[PDB]
Parts: C-alpha cells; sequence; structure tokens
C-alpha cells in the first residue's frame, strides 16, 4: 500500500536543474551527483553563488537553467516563490512544449497562487526530515520518509517520474514513501503549527505566571521545573523510538495515574479547538489572512514579538541564563 | 539571593548511611566515596544486594544502618516508603538523641503522611536531573541544580548541614543551589504531569482523529508528521540552550505567524485549567485520591492502561514501528 | 456464528474440581457427574460440608483440592472471592506448571482485581439461568444459553477446552453457545442493575405518590392497579415467547395508542441516563466506588434499606398484605 | 521628574534641516531661526514652494537637503510618510555615517512601518498644541507642553539631543518636558479618537432621536439646547483652568445630584468600552485596519460620509444655521 522502491531509468540522460541553493537545495543536489545524473544550480548573485561554484558545480541565471533543463526542481522559500516564478519561469515553460516541474512544498499550489499550464506536470516529493540531519545520514546507507503527490496528469507517465525521484535523492530505498496529495500535504503542516505547538508555548507559560504570582515560588525555582533543564527533551527522544504510550513505564507509578486520568479528562476541550483550526485552513481563509499581512508591512507581526521577548517571563529566563554559562 | 558554595566541615568523620541502592542511591553515593566520607548501604536482601558488595561498599539491614549512623539518607521510591518506615525506621529514631534525616522527594512530608518526632531535623536535597545524566556528568567536573527546604529546625546548624550536603554529592560548586520549601517541592512536580504533559498527549491524539476521520488522510501519513518523526526533539534540544521564544528564529516566517498568533488567542483558555489543578493540589485533595486507589486495588489504574493501549492510535503506530526496523 | 455443538473428549480421564459447594456449584456439579468424569467438592467446613458429602461426593479443603485437580471451577460469590484466592489458591498456583482456572463471572478479572500467573489458561463459561430452573430442566433433556470467553491464552488448546465445559454441564446440544469476552460480560450484567431496573422501580414508586397526594385516590385502591396485581408477571411471560412488540396484539386498542406514541416520545430522555451508567462502569469507576463502600462499612447500604422499607408506599402494602394471606 | 530647563550646546554650529512646510514646519522653523541656527527648508515643489520662500528662507529638494544636513526634522504628515521615506530619504541614510532622525507623531515607527538604520539616532519632540495656537504664545514668551522619547539609541549623547530640540523650538523654558516612549505616545493619541471622542457625538445624536421621535420636541427646539448654542464651549474652557469636578460648583445644585450619581451609575459600563480599544491599538490590529482601507480604495470611509451628512439631525442643522446667519 505505500512504496518501497522504484527505478531511476525515466531519468537517464538528461538534464536535471536545481533552482535555488538554500539548505534543501544543497543536500538533494548532493546525493544526485552521486548517483550520476546531468545536475546544475540555478541561483541568484547571491553569497552562494561563489559556495555552489567552488563545490563542484555549473551556476547559472534562473530563466537560463530553465532553458536547458528538462526535470526542474523549485527549492526556494515559500515566501519569495511567487514573485520570482512570475517574472523568470512564467515567460519560459510557454517557450517548452513538455516538462516536469517539482515542488518541495504544497502551499502555493494547493491554494491556487502558482498554476502552471497544462502543458506541464506538476509533482511533489515532500521529505520529513530538517537537512542538517539528511547529509549526516547519507554516509551511512540508510534513508528517510517522503511524501509523493501528482497534480496536474499530462504524459501518463507521470506517477512514476515521481517515484523516481525519491529513489533518486536517497529517501528509497531504505525508507517509506507514502501516496498522498497537495492538499493533504498543506494541512498536515500546518496543523502542527496552529494546534498542538501554541497550546504548548501557552500551557508553560500559564505554569509561570500561576505559580509566581498566586503560590510565591521564586522566579529563578520555576524555570528550573518547567523548560530550563532538558526533561522535555530527553522524554521526546523516547517517542520517536519506543512509542508515545509504551515511553510511561520508566516514569513513577504516581507519575502515571496522573497523566492517565487527565489526558482523559481534557480531551473534549482540546478537541474543539482543533475542529475549528482545522476547518480555517481547508476553506482558504488563513491563506487569505497572511497574505494581507505581508501586504500591510506586518504590523502585528511587530507587535507580537515585542510583546513576547519583554515580557515576565523571558526576562527572567534571561538571567538564569546568564549564570548556568549558556 | 542563591547558594554556589559551601562546605563540608560539619559532616566529617561521621557516618553518612544511605538507605536504598536503586537508581538515586547508586550516583549519590558514588560522588560522596570519592570526596573522602564513610558511607555504608542499607538495602533491603535484593538483587541489589549483591551488586552493591561488588561495587566495593558495606551492605547491612536498613533498621541495622539507622543504629550506626548519624546523617541518613532516605532515597527509596514514595510509593513504599509509608510502610517501610513506620516498620523498620521509626523504633529506632526514638532510641537516638541528635539525628538528620534527609529526603530527595517532598510528597510525604509536605502532606504529613511521615512526621518525625521533633528531637530529629528533616531537611532535603532534590536534584533536577535523571541520574543516568549524572554519572555521565561526573567524568567533567561540572555540576547540577538542586533545591534546598528545612521542615523542622532542632540544631541551629540545620540550614548548614543542608548546604554541605549539596557540595558533597557533587552539585555546587559549578550549579546552583535554590532555596525552596517542601510545599513547593511537591507543588512544582506534580504540575508538570497534570498541566501540560496530558494536554500535550490529548492534542496529538486529536489531531489523529480529526485528519483521518474528516479529510481522508492516510493512518500511516498522519503519524510521521505528529510525532513518529524526531522533530519533536529537535526543537525541544533548542530550548534548553537558546531559550523558548528565541529558538523560533530558525524557522519558517509563516510558521513564526502562525504559532505566535495562537498562542496568544488559546491563553485564557489554558489558563483556567492550570489554576484548577494546582488548586486541587495544594489544598491535599489529590493525595487522597491516590491513596483510595491503591487500597481499592487499582481498578481504574487497570482499566485506563487497555482504553490506551488498544485505541485507533497505538494499533497503527505498532504496524508503522514494524516498518522502519524500531 | 455460534456455536451449537462441541467434544468431551479433551477432559477426559482427569480430575475436574470445584470449589464451593453454594447455589451454582450443586447443579453444575450434578450435571457432570452423570456424564462421567472425577468430581470432587472444595468446600469450607460448613452446614455445606455434611450436604454435599450425603449427596454422594468426597469433600475436602480448598487449597488440597487444587492439588489433586487439572482443571477447577470456581463457583463461590463475588463478594468473598478475592480474599480467600490470595490466601489459599494463590499459594498453590505457582507450584502447578500447568492449570485452567474457570470462572463463573467475569467481574473480579475483567477489573483486573484477580490476575492469576502467566502459566495457567483462564477461562469463562456463564449461565443465563438461576441455578434453580436448570435442575428443574435437567429431567426433560433440553439446555440453557451460555458465553464463553478467553482471557489468558496459554495452552493453543485454550478456546477448545471452553466448549467443551458447554457441553459437559447440559448447556449444549440443545441450546446457544455464544462467543463473547470478560469485559463484555461484565458490562451487561451490571446495565441490567442500574438502567432499567431502578427507573422501573422509581416509576411505580412515583405514580403512588402523584395518585394519593395530588387526586385522592385511596390508598388501598393505588396498590391494586400498579403492582399488587400479577398484571406485570402475567405481561412477562409473553415477552419471553411471542416478543416484545408481537405480545401488544392481545390488549385493547387504547393501550397499543398510547403505549406506541409515549414509547418513541420519552426515548431520548431515557437515552441519555443509559449513554452515563455505561460509561461509569467501563472506566472502572464503579468498582473504585463499591469497593471502598465494603472498606467504611457499608454505611450507606445501611441508611438506604432504611429509607426505604420505612416509606409511604411500603407501610400500607404491609397492611394490604395482611389482609390478601400473603 | 520631568524636565524643566536644558542647554543648546549640543547642536550649535551644524546644519538643522526641516522636511515639509506644512502647519508643523512653518511654526517649529520659525522659532529656531531666531534661536540663531543653520535651518534650510526641503520642500516638494508645490504652494509651499513660494511661500516659503519669501518668509526668508533657502528651499531645496527632500534628498539635497538631507545631504547637506545632520539634523533633520520629518513634519510631514501621516499619511504619505510611508511612501516618500523609502524614495527619497532612504537611499541617503546608508551614505551617511552619523545622523540624528526626528519624528512629530509616533505612529509610523512604533507599529514598524518606518525601520531606520542601526547607524542613526531616532528621537521624538511630540507638542500638545495645534501651530495656530503656538504662534500667538511665541510674542508672549511662554511655552507649552511635549513629549519625549528615544527609540535607537546609537552615540550615548541621545537623551541629551532630544532635550535640546525641546528649548531649541521654544517649549522650555516655562513648560513642561515630560519623558515618555514612542508606544505611549501613539497610545494615548488614538484613545482620544476612538473612546470618548465617538461616544459623546453618538449621545448627542441619540439625545436627538429620542426627544423628537418619541416626546414630540420640535426639532428647531431640540438643537438650540444639546449643541446649538455655545454652552459646551463655556464650561470646557473652566475645565483646563480650574479643574474637571471644581468647575461644578459655578452650576446650579439640582445639577451637581444628577451629574455626580449618574457618572458614578454609568461607569462600569463605560469601563468595559475603553478595555477592548485599548487592547486593539497595543496589539497592533488598527494599523492593520487602516492600511487595508487606503489600499481597496477607501469603500467604507466614503459611505459614513455620505450617512452622517444626510441624516435628520444634520438635515435640520442646516436650516437652523441658514436662520441665525452662521
Ligand atoms: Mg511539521
Ligand atoms: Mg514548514
Ligand atoms: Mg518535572
Ligand atoms: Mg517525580
Ligand atoms: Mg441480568
Ligand atoms: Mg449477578
Ligand atoms: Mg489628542
Ligand atoms: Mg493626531
Amino acid at each position: 500500500k505505500t512504496v518501497l522502491d522504484a527505478n531511476l531509468d525515466p531519468l537517464k540522460g538528461k538534464t536535471i536543474g536545481v533552482i535555488g541553493y538554500g539548505n534543501q537545495g544543497r543536500v538533494q543536489a548532493t546525493i544526485m551527483r552521486e548517483n550520476g545524473l546531468n545536475v546544475i544550480v540555478g541561483n541568484v548573485k547571491d553569497k552562494y553563488y561563489e559556495l555552489a561554484k567552488k563545490e563542484g558545480f555549473e551556476v547559472y541565471e534562473i530563466d537560463e537553467a530553465v532553458r536547458r533543463s528538462d526535470v526542474a526542481l523549485l527549492l526556494i522559500p515559500d515566501e519569495v516563490m511567487k514573485e520570482v516564478y512570475e517574472k523568470k519561469i512564467a515567460p519560459v515553460l510557454q517557450g517548452k512544449k513538455e516538462f516536469v516541474l517539482d515542488f518541495a512544498s504544497g502551499y502555493n499550489v494547493a491554494f491556487g497562487l502558482i498554476r502552471p499550464p497544462k502543458s506541464v506536470d506538476t509533482i511533489m516529493v515532500a521529505p520529513r526530515m530538517v537537512g542538517e540531519g539528511i547529509m549526516d545520514l547519507h554516509k551511512q546507507g540508510k534513508g528517510y520518509p517522503v511524501l509523493l503527490g501528482v497534480k496536474q496528469d499530462a504524459s501518463g507517465k507521470a506517477w512514476d517520474y515521481a517515484k523516481a525521484i525519491a529513489k533518486g535523492i536517497g529517501a528509497i530505498p531504505g525508507g517509506i514513501a507514502v501516496i498522498s496529495s497537495f492538499e493533504e500535504e498543506a494541512l498536515l503542516d500546518l496543523m502542527s503549527e496552529h494546534t498542538w505547538v501554541p497550546i504548548l508555548f501557552g500551557a508553560i507559560k500559564a505554569c509561570y505566571d500561576i505559580a509566581v504570582k498566586e503560590y510565591g515560588v521564586s522566579p529563578e525555582a520555576a524555570l528550573l521545573e518547567f523548560y530550563a533543564s532538558g526533561e522535555l527533551a530527553e522524554i521526546a527522544r523516547l517517542i520517536a523510538e519506543e512509542g508515545i504510550f509504551n515511553q510511561m513505564v520508566h516514569h513513577s507509578t504516581t507519575s502515571q495515574y496522573g497523566t492517565l486520568t487527565r489526558m482523559f479528562k481534557y480531551y473534549d476541550v482540546v478537541r474543539r479547538i482543533v475542529e475549528n483550526e482545522a476547518k480555517y485552513i481547508w476553506d482558504g481563509s488563513f491563506a487569505k489572512e497572511w497574505s494581507l499581512e505581508q501586504q500591510a508591512g506586518y504590523p502585528v507581526f511587530y507587535r507580537l514579538w515585542e510583546l513576547a521577548t519583554q515580557s515576565e517571563m523571558a526576562k527572567a529566563e534571561k538571567e538564569l541564563y546568564k549564570l548556568l554559562g549558556r
């Protein structure tokens, strides 16, 4: 039901352009040069221009590297992807006949902010790691999971181009390739940022104001319990390797009774928050909200970085980290 | 306002018994034998009986090691601490004249479940690490934070006994010693288990049921986003070393806008949960609830481990971990 | 999908102990002695000690009858089952190698109050009759329904031991054997006692206080309508033989219009009571409530038998039954 | 705690440019030319181009007057300040080394709409008068209050540059200089426009509709009571000179009982409006609302000037002012 291996025969002998030499563009082009392809770097005249030339490539302009290529990969950030697509790549794709356009994110295509023509294939390969964990894993010989999806179907060879790049960048064999969509890629990525990450940061911030202002706990002793000691980054290492419920048997018996009995008690309070944030993404309403913040000139993003770093909990964290040598 | 150094002169030449050779007893007795004290092991006739004799000690009985000692340390778990105190140590402490009783937890004394006489000192030294991170730190020459507190004051040397054991087990110099209470030690330890740990596990469990049952995401692709990839144990390593708001500048600009604007929106919903769980602990009502679960014979603890490990999210995690080699 | 016949060949030639000679122990051991097995009685030195010796058996002690046996049946009440298991049977089961432990109830094992070792099989055969209707049925040659379930699986012959005792006590052939669980046996038994039996007794008690105190009906004429005439035990005999909706065509046409139109009107009021009482059982919360009533010394059970038998409806029932010769 | 005098020695001998010759630019440059500085006018080629040349100055271009200057003052309106800063002044400030940028408003800098470099000082001098009351008070020899604030601190001379312009434009000596912020300057200015000014205009508009439509008061007699007689501009002249509670003793005794007893009765109704409007400003949400009204092309500003000047209260005010000779 999931993919474990593929071919590399559909994409042999042809030119594989890579636009952008940022963080994701360096690792994915390094493992393709070892597998023996024709990989060229299309980069803006930047500081990355020299650092991609002395690493053993040939570097060009963006709209020129699409003219030579037959399969291009758009590894540039999502904030600048829209205004450099219409100015550089969009005049060139109408001068081609067949093309394969590849995306590492699913945000600008699921919400219709970038609409390629009908003469091109649009596929997606999306790694679930960070990039500074992938180069440190390629020396071993293992892989990493990816998510595949196809939006516009032109050739009939569309699904067998996507599996081959999953085997060309060093994900399979050794990892999992799951068949997904463009809309299910963008929903799951913006559900982590909206549902369980701001409830976690807002509950450690709320434990600090109840302990210090109501019960008279010292401001230097509340920090060492909640997050300034690395006990949250120790019980999270066991989740990745043993399970989420099976890492609980290495705790006290008093700890398992208070965690299990309260997880089932506050379950339908936090379920009503996830139902409302997933409806706000799926209709396209968050993509309109963040597209009008970038046009007003970020007035709310600026005032919420001021109110967070100049608070009571962050002003006391600064001194305690000026005392443990960090 | 906090302690950075102490002496070892009040506790030189005298016998320092250690009751229990579990996890916390092995590390704390090892760093005291190197500092040059008279450390004896009081252990039950167990599997730890041999393993503490071949490690270079002298093992005895529990009520005999209190007769020889003058400063005893009770590094035994809190579940069995009450019924082995009244049967072994309580008949002996009335036969002494002066004694220093030391506790690594603040649960049984803050709620009055163990009440020592008026002829004894009662102090507390409570390390904020795990034990399997402390022995791996002793070869460096560094320290770790501790919390000090005094319940019953007999000598007048009561506060200067507590600082010396903080320097005798290898915490200071190099770390922090914070002055605290027995009641503020037990409040902060049961606020992690009741407020932000079951909110976090119940929000990843609720993201899985909304994504799979409403939007048609695959059961093997929802797991790789939320917790089965080690991205929760990567962004938690930066919290311990850089801060909680300063680790966010290594994320995307779209990720900081969705985290900051929702952390301030769901702040008074999760603040009403922390106000109610801290009142339930401070009155002593959780200590009555967990003391009557152990007497009925754990009927609710047994039925909540069945309903958690036989759910929809844990039955699919078993298969995916039977596919990535874990 | 259900069982209609089995064998008796797995349990021939071996000793079948029966613990307790109460109501369920007398009937089940009588139909097994006729089928030709080795049935011994393990009874406390009681009044049943003589009455099981003159009925043609050999009576022993409880912990001695487990030493001789290989398949034991625990037909003792659930109130005393826990404190006579740990004192008598639990020291002996570790001295065996293979054993089959059999239960006629599913209460103490589903909620984890009795946890046998991993070296033993645990099965269940649960008859849905009374015992004083089974001995009066054995002369006919018919059967009665039973429920089978297996908790811990050791041999692989575990499911074929359970079917054979269903045929050995005289249930099949001629009746139904349904495959069930230990948790589904305890849920359905405590749903009759909590949902539809106290609603029925509390609605005849509420018809008596509205008729007598508001409309001036005589206290001796309200009783003869609601329950003191045997019409509730006449329309219930047709439910067992004809159906629950098909017994209504032997009533008046005015009676079927008032029963059908009000059964659909009060259906979601009584559905909210059953949803809440089934959640209170499944989590294990009723087993904690009844285990702490037996430890306080029954103070609420004593005061609710006083308030029920000294009420207005029970004081007037006493005189009317002192007038019809009952 | 407040400032009463300063120096003029940090800013002697150097060039003080003034951008814009509007209302605030004409008065502030006139009192600086008398104090003996080097004041040049940077104005757009406008109608003010001639009117600032015949008044005894030297007029230039905007980006040329920043090249000559060393301390520039931006006395231009806030609506056009953003799009003439990035086109003219922003290319020049990177060609300098040290500069002092001065602002008479705190709107565009507090909300991050104009972010100067790190090589420049940013200060603020904000007068609390009108401009057509300041020139009429320069012939007397008096002063007027101002608010000082510093955003980015570069040289260490930043706070003593701000006090000297407070003495150089003719505020101190004789007036008050209060030390404030950029965020506290923008909060207090938009709290007058949002809280107590639209409540006042909406309560005289609501007195007119209740008196005329319910009680049959003439439309020409309701106007002469509420605002068309100059009694609101008479009891407001005593607030500035005598107090807000001490001007009430020149009223009737019936008037003081109805004002005092209702001011304390409707106090928590109007306190809930001020709490909500001050949270909407501080987060930066009003700055996003007014920045997207100017981009849609003012569709709501146009329709609310139509609905206000074509109402029942403004159509009858037009005729009554066509009868008293106004
Ligand atoms: Mg993620
Ligand atoms: Mg992302
Ligand atoms: Mg903790
Ligand atoms: Mg603990
Ligand atoms: Mg029943
Ligand atoms: Mg029963
Ligand atoms: Mg104002
Ligand atoms: Mg203004």
